[PDB]
């Protein structure tokens, strides 16, 4: 690797977070999580710590058979699941989303999904059963319900979905029974974890554990992050749909990562350190630097082809130095995101540790975590540094055979049943 530019590195150094900084964010997160959990403070808490009603014990035992509907991009799976004494047996069919039912209404698409569900039920002689249906991957539940009603020929309880963090935890638990945390680092960022029932003040009872959905993206409301915000973060915040809100998620999620990078590049441009002080019109356009471009730049093999390709698409004619500066800018933003995210997770893991040496599996999903080079590794290394006396295993949500997803639907249907 070459000797970096001093003046560029001084700007990029703004993004560094020291261990003392990360510990400070973590402690602050821990106090907000405490507020969220307590009856007295829950309403005013910015970090809601929502009880998910997913308990550490097998509940809703009368739910034996159910439908699982896995909705993807251009198709969907209809799966019949039987749960026994767990013995998760599945059968399924794949269906293709109609090619024209992407011009017409959301309502017409669900009539088609309904029809496929009916076909599956006919095939396995299950049309009469009043099966619950769990959805895997917001108001799709409402749309499916309406479309089944619209049909009348079979009866069904489309159950509430679980939050994506909870689905991540559950599906990962299927492959590793030590999984007690689910985390998403995608467009948004959130975590759920198995909390001691005594600490879940919003639910009566002291026995076992319940999954708590932190909704930690809202952290930062009270200025918990203000000392870590850079100019780019303030600009992103001011231009967002919700200024002053979701400050934490704004530092981490893919929704704004590309925008952060874009703003860094324009700073460098204006300091005459990049593109010889000349930005293109696409670069000057809000949202033009896509988050995927950050991972693409970071994927560059060393030849600068991927970077040149991205930057040329933005109407730039970058030198090799320009390409290298953009890379480092993408890395600084990504690394800062991984560090901020690690302080949140460390906060959860440390709290869990008090509440009992601790071995724990963390289930993780999301485009940023899965697809950004070195995000996950920097994230792991940082989390581990902040959690001494914890051994943390990280696993990804991987579709496999659809059994983790069957389990998600099982739990969601059982929870619904348990909740009347
Ligand atoms: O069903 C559950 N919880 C529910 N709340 C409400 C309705 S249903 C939980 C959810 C998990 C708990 C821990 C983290 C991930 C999810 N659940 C799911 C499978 C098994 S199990 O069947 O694997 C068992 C049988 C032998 C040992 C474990 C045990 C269990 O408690
Ligand atoms: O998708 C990750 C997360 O994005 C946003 O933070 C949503 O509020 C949250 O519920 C979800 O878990």
């Amino acid at each position: 690797k070459p000797m970096p530019l001093t003046l560029v590195e001084q700007i990029l150094a703004e993004f560094q977070l020291q261990e003392e900084d990360l510990k400070k964010v973590m402690r602050r997160m821990q106090k907000e999580m405490d507020r969220g959990l307590r009856l007295e403070t829950h309403e005013e808490a910015s970090v809601k710590m929502l009880p998910t009603y997913v308990r550490s014990t097998p509940e809703g035992s009368e739910v034996g058979d159910f439908l699982s509907l896995d909705l993807g991009g251009t198709n969907f799976r209809v799966m019949l699941v039987k749960v026994g004494e767990w013995s998760v047996k599945t059968k399924h069919q794949m269906y293709s989303i109609p090619e024209d039912a992407m011009t017409g209404t959301a309502e017409m698409l669900f009539d088609y999904i309904s029809e496929c569900i009916s076909d599956f039920l006919d095939k396995h002689q299950m049309k009469h059963k009043k099966l619950p249906l769990g959805f895997t991957f917001n108001n799709v539940v409402g749309l499916l319900r309406d479309a089944i009603k619209r049909r009348g020929d079979f009866e069904m309880d489309v159950v509430a979905m679980v939050n994506d963090t909870v689905a991540t935890m559950i599906s990962c638990y299927y492959e590793d029974h030590q999984c007690e945390v689910g985390m998403i680092v995608g467009t948004g960022c959130n975590a759920c974890y198995m909390e001691e029932m005594q600490n879940v003040e919003l639910v009566e009872g002291d026995e076992g554990r319940m999954c708590v959905n932190t909704e930690w993206g809202a952290f930062g409301d009270s200025g918990e992050l203000d000392e870590f915000l850079l100019e780019y973060d303030r600009l992103v915040d001011e231009s967002s749909a919700n200024p002053g809100q979701q400050l934490y998620e704004k530092l981490i999620g893919g929704k704004y990562m590309g925008e952060l990078v874009r703003l860094v590049l324009l700073r460098l441009v204006d300091e005459n350190l990049l593109f010889h002080g000349e930005a293109s019109e696409q670069l000057r356009t809000r949202g033009a630097f896509e988050t995927r471009f950050v991972s693409q730049v970071e994927s560059d093999t060393g030849d600068r082809k991927q970077i040149y390709n991205i930057l040329s698409t933005l109407g730039l004619r970058p030198s090799t130095t320009d390409c290298d500066i953009v890379r480092r800018a993408c890395e600084s933003v990504s690394t800062r995101a991984a560090h901020m995210c690690s302080a949140g997770l460390a906060g959860v893991i440390n709290r869990m540790r008090e509440s009992r040496v601790m071995r724990i599996t963390v289930g993780v999903d999301g485009s940023v975590y899965k697809l950004h080079p070195s995000f996950k590794e920097r994230f792991h290394a940082s989390v581990r540094r902040l959690t001494p006396s914890c051994e943390i295993t990280f696993i990804e949500s991987e579709e496999g055979s659809g059994r983790g997803a069957a389990l998600v639907s099982a739990v969601a249907c059982k929870k619904a049943c348990m909740l009347g």
